């Protein structure tokens, strides 16, 4: 069964029990100064936390972030902010990989953004057991592995925060046939989409429920013989 | 004159008068490693801080605080400092404007595998309040050929195998004027300054270990035909 939670991340994800999910996958919900992003940052570190509670030891929280370029030139650091603010909740940091979305002459250029970040922190605490079958029925073709476990992914065009195939990627890399995959804030469900197209469990929370609704339908149409059940 | 100051950069740049520098192209210096750890961290961070403020200091309005890093990785556990995110957002406190960095791409079959360190990154702070206006010489001596500023102005560099004096001459034709004042408070043997001084920029340095100063008065005597780097002190 795959579902998705209507309502708010923190809350739904407070009522969850410890070490119940194995990988997380998700884009934080920018689109939703310098105090209203500090204190954005803090609602974020709110949900992580509920995250780093809910995830197995061993298991990790990837976040998909672009930084946020907004009197003159600057960029919010977003990716350097969540990166930092998970390491005071008692993350590992692992390396990032960079996502390459998109592929006068005289000093001083502004530099246009070609790239997001996928940050990867995991929760301490010991390996991970699978069992034989999830072994043999998730190991990665030689091809796939040097293909996916690279610092840079440049063959994933730009256009839901990222596209599926992105969250596909993920999700094979960093769970098991089983395993149960949650995205605190869902939209239309792409990375339950992926989940389910690779046999995991998908777990989600979405706020709007009118993307939630696009999620069920989605899902419906991208994940066959399966449904994603929407409990408001 | 290029100089090379030996001694410790947050009393040298203390020294320095404000709004004297365009530039700054550097790397921080190499950090020697149950939360004691991310306590010694944090203290690097702390102390890196120090020479941050002052560069924010003497540095011109509009220009710019380039930080080339790459995340510490220690693996046996393994973890990575994100040292790079952690001088982002440390910058933002001391009043920089942060732009996108660039990224130096320098480098069984089961999930969990961990990915191998590729990249470094650049990273790119910015004073605010206005900026320098150059001449029209400085302009024209400082544009860039076509190809060039196509292959320098993108957000990731592949075709650059502390860091070599090509990256360095890259950044100081993008974010300089010949004539401007370019320095590298960790100078070690000074390639920052000889990127400089190779494209008609000042070059000015600060280098803590005497040994290392010498070595760059030495290269940069080499690279630099004609010229020699001050090794004040």
């Amino acid at each position: 069964v795959h579902r998705l939670h209507v309502g708010d991340a923190r809350e739904v994800l407070a009522s969850f029990p410890e070490a119940s999910v194995h990988l997380v996958v998700t884009s934080p919900p920018y689109w939703t100064h310098i105090e209203d992003y500090e204190a954005f940052l803090d609602e974020l570190d709110r949900v992580w936390r509920e995250v780093f509670r809910l995830l197995v030891p061993g298991g990790r929280l990837v976040i998909v972030v672009g930084d946020v370029a907004v009197g003159r030139h600057l960029v919010f650091p977003l990716h350097a902010d969540i990166q930092v603010r998970c390491r005071k909740l008692g993350f590992d940091n692992l390396n990032p990989i960079i996502w390459h979305k998109h592929t006068p002459y005289e000093p001083g250029a502004i530099i246009k953004t070609e790239i997001e970040y996928i940050l990867m922190q995991r929760k301490p605490g010991g390996y991970r057991k699978p069992t034989q079958e999830q072994r043999e029925k998730s190991r990665l073709p030689k091809e796939d592995f040097h293909r996916f476990f690279r610092q840079i992914w440049d063959d994933i065009p730009g256009e839901a925060p990222f596209p599926l195939e992105l969250a596909e990627r993920l999700v094979r890399m960093f769970s098991f046939v089983g395993d149960v995959v949650l995205d605190p804030f869902a939209g239309t469900g792409t990375t339950l989409i992926a989940a389910a197209r690779w046999g995991r469990r998908a777990l989600g929370v979405e706020l709007v429920p009118r993307y939630a609704q696009l999620a069920k339908e989605r899902f419906a149409r991208e994940v066959p013989g399966f449904s994603l059940e929407v409990l408001d």
